[PDB]
């Protein structure tokens, strides 16, 4: 994330972090045994860190869990990232407390204007690249369909969900993807895709986490 | 870059790595005292570093000069990127040999089809982030303006130019900006923006530098 600011000590506990040798993107914990993150982030070995604010150095407070099952969305396609979500199954269920604790699916979608708080260790500089030891936050409103259109031209379909500015050079980046995108207590949004931190004057695009609550449901139950 | 090969050794004798602490664009070497780079890529104190292949590790035959001047092109457009080009000065004259040398500029706009190398330490991975220490090479082609609409509506000027593939997973990226985009012995791009490594699938879009020889030559000669 460019334009953002270092999160506060262990103030987002949902945010887990994708490590295959290295921090590759981010996801959400929903239940003690499952977490949420973006479809294009899979890969066959994934291990899942927990409870972590420098990704760089053990605090004591971490939980290491690899995946046992990695499910993606059936509909995924990798071309226009349409329906791009994906769930882990833990191979064993993750110790909750105060450092590591889960987030609440969307009872409805959030409408345009709503406040929301971005997460992630992803790149933060608009020139160059690097990769933050320290958890970032950004707080970033939920634009309308429109905005997100004018952007992205004939790329926006009813799954996906427009979040960020047009300018003052603040988004989300790669390394951020899969995060979270908490709006009133409820994961409303996945970092998907978008200009990242080389044109940070143009809004992102998530996933619309608001229609896949009965799939997600009924994923966790089969499984 | 991504989806590309690590260059053979001082085969870009050309390329040249902005360094401000830490490497964050590339950059093009026109003659013992100039270099060419993005006008995005402005910075008020830039360290030039040339005759170089692993960026973190000192081989031998490199050398280092401070920027003395650096002119951005009079109409850059920060939104748009439009006009991105950026004219830089050296300290001192640079020893040109085998590993130092210069590329000559367009003596004509270079038609759809032409094949070009595209080379930087840019990022390499599409999911997480990683800076190479060896200079990556990636070969592409010179798309028709056509193809650059499509994937960027309206977005387009005369003054930019498409270049890559619309799948392979082949793309620059953010470490790359700046750097060169020779065609037929000549440097016909600059790497401006794009989608780059995160949606890999997309052409980038590139300076069209046959534009700008004559600002290029009046620059050199009042200066
Ligand atoms: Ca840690
Ligand atoms: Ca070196």
């Amino acid at each position: 994330i460019v334009g953002g600011y270092t999160c506060q000590e262990n103030s987002v506990p949902y945010q887990v972090s994708l490590n295959s040798g290295y921090h590759f993107c981010g996801g959400s914990l929903i239940n003690d045994q499952w977490v949420v993150s973006a479809a294009h982030c899979y890969k066959s070995r994934i291990q899942v860190r927990l409870g972590e604010h420098n990704i760089n150095v053990l605090e004591g407070n971490e939980q290491f869990v690899n995946a046992a099952k990695i499910i993606k969305h059936p509909n995924f396609d990798r071309k226009t990232l349409n329906n791009d979500i994906m769930l882990i199954k833990l191979s064993s269920p993750v110790k909750l407390n105060a450092r590591v604790a889960t987030v609440a699916l969307p009872s409805s979608c959030a409408p345009a204007g709503t406040q929301c708080l971005i997460s992630g260790w992803g790149n933060t500089l608009s020139s160059g690249v690097n990769e933050p030891d320290l958890l970032q936050c950004l707080d970033a409103p939920l634009l309308p369909q429109a905005d997100c259109e004018a952007s992205y031209p004939g790329k926006i379909t009813d799954n996906m969900v427009c979040v960020g500015f047009l300018e003052g050079g603040k988004s989300s980046c790669q390394g951020d993807s899969g995060g979270p995108v908490v709006c009133n207590g409820e994961l409303q949004g996945i970092v998907s895709w978008g200009y990242g931190c080389a044109l940070p004057d143009n809004p992102g695009v998530y996933t619309k986490v608001c229609n896949y609550v009965d799939w997600i449901q009924d994923t966790i139950a089969a499984n």
